[PDB]
């Protein structure tokens, strides 16, 4: 990923989202689009972004349903032009497999969300996260998400998935995570508010990249 | 809920979804709309259904993100006209609270998904589900979802949430659950494929209701 930095584009207005993404496009090659934008502007926003910016799009849909519904969600998401989809592992192996099957058929990728970055992840997800990661490995998952806010957990995640697997990490900036420390373990960092709420998003992105280059 | 039966409308085509919902409208007063339909036809489908059928709409979006993103998802969903939203408890109390805060502000309801109905729920969710339910009670949640496929787990869920709380239950029909047994513990059952894939959905719905009335 260009500069190891993925923009989390969670503005809810098409005009604001396009403005900020355009301002920072020189510093990224990958945009994570989630439900805040999609549910406000429609699934057509994915193909609009892919065309206008020539970026890769990861659909962060935190997919967390039964296998049959997961199948339908992934089909709709890839039809809309997404390059990859984020899928929760907590619901279990059959729900993850359903997503992997659709990605295989459609020539796309699944990212497995292991531990989440916010405080409430400590209640239930953290105690299952090592096993969720090991399930991922067993299923042949090659792309994972884990938390910038807990680099010791990110290290343990990396330990389970190996060096060949690709690991991206949210929680940098607003949630308290640090770019450089997170990039000790993750291949790329996800950054939302620290860039898209900044008075100057391009300057915020540039500032992050300057600290990344220094690594 | 009319006849204690909620239609899970997971067809992906607006014309098919409207046809089937119209055919069974005399037997329900509540439709669960999820991502298969929304991501295929847009969020405007919610207000279309609410107008055309005068039904209540539960948005089954299995909300499973960090508090700030959950807030945005709930805001977009209620703006679209949903009466209630389904929210995972597995991510923890702060993520659930975020949804409860938006529901309070917008005069809507949150349903907390405890244990899921599919086989993979046994891996991670089932071992946390009692505690997820108890978290719900502590947060003041009054509406819950639990699995038709495991009535002993549905009983234990009901035990935790009490008789005043409202409990709806998917997994009836296609996934192997039974209407009558599930209604021993749940207030209403959710049914998707057994109705919407039937050669005659109205006859399928009527058949279910006839077995419900007999209880
Ligand atoms: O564990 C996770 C999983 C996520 O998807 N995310 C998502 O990553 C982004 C984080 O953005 P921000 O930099 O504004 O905190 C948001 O889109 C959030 O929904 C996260 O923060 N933590
Ligand atoms: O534990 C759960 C949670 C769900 O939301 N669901 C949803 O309830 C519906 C079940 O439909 P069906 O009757 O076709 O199996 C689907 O929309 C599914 O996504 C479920 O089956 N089990």
């Amino acid at each position: 990923v260009m500069n190891r930095l993925i923009l989390a584009m969670d503005l809810m207005n098409r005009d604001d989202a396009l403005r900020v993404t355009g301002e920072v496009r020189e510093y990224i090659d990958t945009v994570k689009i989630g439900y805040p934008l999609v549910l406000s502007e429609g699934m057509d926003i994915i193909a609009e972004f892919r065309k206008r910016f020539g970026c890769r799009i990861i659909a962060d849909f935190a997919v967390a349903d039964i296998p049959e519904t997961n199948e339908k969600i992934c089909r709709a998401t890839f039809k809309a032009g997404a390059d990859a989809i984020i899928v929760h592992g907590f619901p279990g192996a059959d729900s993850v497999r359903a997503c992997l099957n659709v990605a295989e058929e459609m020539g796309r990728e699944v990212f497995l969300l292991t531990e989440m970055s916010h405080p409430g992840a400590e209640m239930f997800i953290q105690g299952a996260a090592d096993e969720i990661a090991r399930m991922g490995v067993d299923l042949g998952v090659k792309n994972y998400v884990g938390p910038s806010t807990r680099p010791e957990r990110l290290s343990r995640l990396r330990e389970i998935i190996g060096q060949d697997s690709f690991l991206i990490s949210p929680g940098v900036g607003a949630q308290g995570g640090d770019p450089g420390e997170t990039l000790r373990f993750a291949d790329a960092i996800i950054v939302g508010r620290s860039i898209y709420l900044a008075d100057n998003p391009a300057a915020a992105a540039a500032g992050i990249i300057e600290s990344i280059k220094d690594l």
